[PDB]
């Protein structure tokens, strides 16, 4: 039908249809340690998400996306390297179909088993359709997922799997506190960049974690039983839904962290 | 945040980011049984629908759907104006706030509480996608809805809509047999035409049956039940999603009966 993560409609592929995709300010990136430079004045971040309000869990053909009620400043994120208040509107992950791949972002070419992007977008701006027009309207915290013990604050939202198997199917997902998928430091590395989907507008600001949280093999697995297909369509499992790591071009990573 | 069916997004706006909505070709339209001549080499319609494979049923904030599997010539449409063989995909409904109006198409400006509309693409383009493309792409079986006895057949969707009220809510619908929706003469007018609903395109052949099926005062009231939002929003009740007639302009309508 349109663009995804197979042998013909692939990232590669991509640019076909969005020109763009070769842009100037694509993303994601390779975070080269040894040139991504300490920046002593960054602001240290605040993320402000005790009073989120999730709503829904849905399979967008793609991945699949928890979404949040955005109607207020209640689960925001601001400081570090943003201007104002960016309101949180959904989180998703990209993982592998191995654990040695999937996330977006690498670091020193390492790639992590899954990436989390929460997605969210300039209070400046009025609603997020007016933030994505904008190159300051997204911000998108980045979070490496590495296998190991099981996230307990990820439990929730893997049970609920099951129920979002295949395109187009989601459910109701309330009473869902995102602080669970953090890890304890938020000492991160930022640069202006892209979405790493289509249309890969050049619209955000990334700020990515380096410290990665720790999943279990169980709960990558239950993300890797997914469906990229709609429910009678042949089967065709969701994995390996990661752009790879585009040019840097004239764009300075910068670290929070000495 | 789009088109919709209301005072400001309605289909008196639907021009201004659908410049084809002024088009040649505009669906739907008033049959005028005086101009709408009998034209004796129509074929009859061959409506094969013993092997529908129904698949699932969506709110999509505009109507609800029904969708089936089309990757074979199971459950297809041939004959009457049609050259070729045209797949069924998906049918849906169009209804009214009250029993005296929700039909798109009219007859000799009668309107009636509903109309049905089962979805069929060109085989000969290979998928939908392509066929929407293309002049003859789609064909589209109108079948009006007047309240009297329930609609045997009907009642297994209507029996479904509680768990689909809200916008992007679906549920699984399988082993429907959409025969049970039609009546007992397969006597039609026919006209070039449109998508009665954006993009609008231009590629529908037109099959309207003349003989409305009956369905009860209930049936239509459990439609009336649904939502245009979204689960959380304000509610917007999904009543008169209907595109009202538009100019014949230089087209004929075609009887297959006298
Ligand atoms: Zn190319
Ligand atoms: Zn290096
Ligand atoms: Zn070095
Ligand atoms: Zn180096
Ligand atoms: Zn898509
Ligand atoms: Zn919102
Ligand atoms: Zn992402
Ligand atoms: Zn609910
Ligand atoms: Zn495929
Ligand atoms: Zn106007
Ligand atoms: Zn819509
Ligand atoms: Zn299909
Ligand atoms: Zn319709």
């Amino acid at each position: 039908h349109h663009w995804g993560y197979g042998k013909h409609n692939g990232p590669e592929h991509w640019h076909k249809d969005f020109p763009i995709a070769k842009g100037e300010r694509q993303s994601p990136v390779d975070i080269d340690t040894h040139t991504a430079k300490y920046d002593p004045s960054l602001k240290p971040l605040s993320v402000s998400y005790d009073q989120a309000t999730s709503l829904r869990i849905l399979n967008n053909g793609h991945a699949f996306n928890v979404e949040f009620d955005d109607s207020q400043d209640k689960a925001v994120l601001k400081g570090g390297p943003l201007d104002g208040t960016y309101r949180l509107i959904q989180f998703h992950f990209h993982w592998g179909s191995l654990d040695g791949q999937g996330s977006e972002h690498t670091v020193d070419k390492k790639k992590y088993a899954a990436e989390l992007h929460l997605v969210h977008w300039n209070t400046k701006y009025g609603d997020f359709g007016k933030a994505v027009q904008q190159p300051d309207g997204l911000a998108v915290l980045g979070i490496f997922l590495k296998v190991g013990s099981a996230k307990p604050g990820l439990q929730k939202v893997v049970d609920v799997l099951d129920s979002i198997k295949t395109k187009g199917k989601s459910a109701d997902f309330t009473n869902f506190d995102p602080r669970g998928l953090l890890p304890e430091s938020l000492d991160y590395w930022t640069y202006p960049g892209s979405l790493t989907t289509p249309p890969l507008l050049e619209c955000v600001t990334w700020i990515v974690l380096k410290e990665p949280i720790s999943v279990s093999s169980e709960q990558v697995l239950k993300f890797r039983k997914l469906n990229f297909n709609g429910e009678g369509e042949p089967e065709e499992l969701m994995v390996d839904n990661w752009r790879p790591a585009q040019p840097l071009k004239n764009r300075q990573i910068k670290a929070s962290f000495k």
